[PDB]
């Protein structure tokens, strides 16, 4: 019965009409605005909340569940390609989750710059690609990573690690896989520029984990939901709290689709967590 029939139907229940009044109005104020004509949102109904934004032409969103602060993201388009490289630079990115598979990016049709196999210069700022190691997550599911170096006159020179998922009932295995994949990478990054001493270790709007695929509320949400699973600081957390508050950060789509639901389900009757508040 607490993760019966009965209780899944309630918390869709509760979900889906936080999904509906968080869907965004014409020129919303909740909502980060594009000036100019300069396409912000790669979706017309999937945007940005502006009380979270990270950048003012980014579709970016600081994201703390529970105790876990993150930070998901849309793809970049082409045109946000040099304020991206400045938000990863600035957060002191510990780690970079890209979960759109390699066959999306290849696919010009959905114009996605693959900006983290490849070198190049983007305006003020040239990136560095370096591949690394190959993670296998179960299933076949790969997990390619890169070394980006970011590198603007003037500016600190910083390297971000990288978590490529090139592919998407297992999935609960495969996430808790790649979760802890991206947990341990973070550590290890976060811990480097702790032995060096850096201003950002205080300010915790950085060092934030930066996922995103397509959209950044599909597989990211399902990503972020395992991070803070697997977080020590978040207990009795329900699985209501944990999805509404990453929508009210965002926007009501994160944790889009009923499957990626079910995963962040199962996860936490593994824990024994609640699924609904009280």
């Amino acid at each position: 019965s607490p993760y019966g029939p009965e209780a899944r139907a309630e918390l869709s229940s509760r979900l889906t009409t936080l999904r509906n009044t968080l869907a965004p109005a014409t020129n919303d104020p909740r909502y980060l605005q594009a000036c100019g004509g300069e396409k912000l949102n790669r979706f017309r109904d999937i945007q940005c909340r502006r009380q979270t934004a990270v950048r003012a032409d980014l579709n970016a969103n600081y994201i703390q569940v529970g105790n876990t602060r993150t930070i998901a993201c849309q793809y970049p388009l082409q045109s946000q390609l040099e304020s991206h490289f400045r938000m990863l630079a600035e957060n002191r990115t510990p780690v970079l989750a890209v979960l759109a598979s390699s066959s999306e990016i290849a696919n010009q049709r959905f114009g996605m710059p693959d900006y983290f196999r490849q070198s190049g210069t983007y305006g003020s700022i040239t990136v560095e690609s370096k591949m690394t190691q190959q993670v296998g997550l179960g299933d076949g599911i790969m997990a390619d990573m890169y070394t980006l170096t970011i590198r603007e006159a003037g500016q600190k020179t910083i390297s971000v690690p990288v978590v490529h998922v090139t592919t998407w009932v297992v999935s609960s295995e495969v996430t808790k896989a790649l979760a802890s994949l991206v947990d341990q990478t973070a550590e290890t990054k976060r811990n480097m520029y702790e032995s060096k001493g850096s201003s950002a270790v205080a300010d915790d709007s950085k060092l934030r984990p930066v996922i995103h695929c397509r959209a950044g509320v599909g597989r990211t949400a399902q990503l972020i939901g395992a991070m803070c699973m697997n977080d020590s600081r978040n207990s009795q957390l329900s699985v209501e709290d944990m999805v509404s508050q990453m929508r009210v950060q965002r926007n009501g789509i994160m944790v889009q689709k009923d499957e990626q639901l079910d995963v962040l389900i199962k996860l936490a009757e593994g824990q024994g967590r609640p699924l609904l508040n009280s």
